[PDB]
């Protein structure tokens, strides 16, 4: 009968929040949060004059573009979390979430031992460890305390526990998704939206309206398509003293294209380097969350000894940048793509031409220098290898002894303070290019094409985007307006009353 919307805005320009306010409940969608983009203290007076008027929250990713503030959050206002707030997300959504705040606010500085602490590890341990676990389709029945409140998660297929809410009150209901793959893909099954036979799952038919966002697309081709040419790319990179640079999400691709280089590696020692602040946490989390990967993926790999889909013999290192010259030769490096890791690996690498750096996306929020290269690349003229030839600005970082006045595979003692402070130092630097670099998409999102033949598929009348209208693709708005469906392109900051 009527509900209020509402995309929040730190100051980034990009929706870092969704608000719904129905008549006596007040909740928060994915509060995301970028470190390069916000500062610690613009993004806590932005949260300042909105928390208080919260009730419940929702996460739908592991990535910081959908729970990057929740510790600081959490931390911040936690008055407010430990008397009324509850968070609610699916399992791996709070565990990878935990991996991609840390590497995020270690880049970031927000925690280590450095002079700009703001919060500690364990502060972010005690952030997720509050979170309200869930299973896909387990019900979060809040009619009685919120006037016919449900919540229901299901798979959305992007990050493992990723999900698609379905937001409901005994007469509103709302669909949320603000990354889902049609598609499946190496580890995970494809959105819970349509099944075996292309109908619509029965809930969620006729919403009161569907919130989403058409600003990213993967590609139109077929999955196992994507991941031969995945395939080849690395054959060629490893080719001849072939060493292969990818700068991943840990909570998003990493898990995903591990899983591919794995199946590449023992069908056939080149080294698998993890270069994470969260180190090898990400791989632990994987191996205890098998029932949220596909069975395709498990049994694939059990068929084999009782080899986890997650292990690589000897394989796999877990190291820091200041380590890379241990391995000459060819190697695998998965890179945390957070500025701080990134930066120090292409000063260390970009250099030399034996040197194959793989882009898996368009853009990088967290890591300027990525985005730099991706322009040359696009500035010059299926997986070919674009030869570099330039001198790039970075931006790196010393570590000075904290004299500006200081008055084993899962193990992140070295983020906490003991007596070892320091002040990072950042100084800009030139590097000159001489590397090879592949771009694809790879991104496990559904293509522009099936996003408005499937969003369609429910009986709903409106269509929400978030963000600002300049980056929701004009083309599929286009198509869903002519098929009957009314887009609403939500502004920033600013409350909209919807019926």
């Amino acid at each position: 009968m009527t509900y209020k919307y509402n995309c929040c805005d730190d100051g980034s320009g990009t929706t870092v929040g969704s608000v719904v306010r129905f008549d006596n409940v007040t909740l928060l969608i994915d509060p995301g949060w970028n470190p390069s983009k916000v500062s610690y203290e613009q993004c806590i007076k932005y949260w300042e004059k909105v928390i208080p008027e919260i009730d419940v929250i929702i996460l739908s990713q592991p990535t910081i573009e959908c729970l990057g503030a929740h510790s600081l959050l959490y931390y911040n206002f936690t008055s407010h979390f430990i008397s009324r707030i509850q968070v609610y997300a699916t399992l791996p959504v709070i565990n990878l979430g935990r991996v991609s705040t840390i590497d995020s606010y270690a880049s970031a500085g927000v925690i280590g031992p450095y002079d700009t602490n703001k919060l500690d590890l364990e502060d972010i341990e005690i952030s997720f460890d509050h979170i309200v676990p869930l299973k896909y389709s387990q019900l979060v029945d809040l009619r009685s305390r919120y006037d016919g409140l449900t919540l229901l998660a299901y798979n959305a297929g992007v990050c493992p526990g990723g999900s698609i809410w379905c937001i409901s009150t005994y007469s509103e209901k709302l669909v949320y998704a603000k990354r889902w793959n049609h598609t499946r893909d190496n580890i995970l099954n494809a959105a819970s939206i349509l099944d075996a036979t292309g109908k619509p799952l029965s809930t969620l038919m006729r919403p009161s309206a569907i919130i989403t966002t058409l600003d990213r697309f993967g590609s139109s081709q077929p999955f196992k398509k994507r991941s031969k040419i995945f395939k080849d790319t690395l054959k060629k990179g490893l080719s001849s003293d072939g060493s292969v640079i990818i700068p991943v999400d840990m909570s998003g691709k990493f898990l995903d294209l591990f899983t591919q280089v794995h199946e590449l590696l023992f069908e056939s020692q080149v080294p698998v380097l993890i270069l994470s602040y969260a180190r090898g946490r990400t791989l632990t989390y994987a191996k205890s969350m098998l029932e949220w990967l596909s069975p395709s993926l498990l049994k694939t790999w059990e068929n084999r000894n009782n080899t986890s889909p997650f292990e690589i013999g000897s394989r796999i290192k877990i190291i820091a940048p200041n380590e890379l010259s241990k391995y000459p030769g060819s190697k695998i490096c998965f890179v945390s793509e957070v500025g701080a890791l990134i930066n120090e690996v292409i000063i260390k690498v970009g250099n030399s031409e034996k040197t194959t750096l793989i882009l898996t996306k368009p853009s990088f929020e967290c890591a300027s220098s990525l985005d730099k290269i991706l322009e040359i690349v696009e500035q010059d003229e299926d997986g070919k290898s674009f030869l570099c030839d330039n001198y790039i600005s970075i931006d790196t970082i010393k570590e000075e002894p904290l004299s500006k006045e200081e008055t084993n595979f899962d193990n992140l003692d070295y983020l906490k303070i003991d007596k070892t402070l320091s002040k990072r130092t950042i100084s800009t630097v030139n590097v000159q290019l001489k590397c090879s670099v592949v771009i694809l998409n790879l991104q496990s999102l559904v293509d522009q094409r099936s996003a408005s033949i499937i969003w369609p598929s429910l009986k709903s009348r409106k269509i929400v985007l978030s963000a600002p209208k300049q980056i929701q693709n004009e083309e599929i708005t286009a198509k869903l307006i002519k098929k009957n469906i009314e887009v609403v392109n939500m502004p920033l900051n600013k409350i909209v009353e919807f019926s």
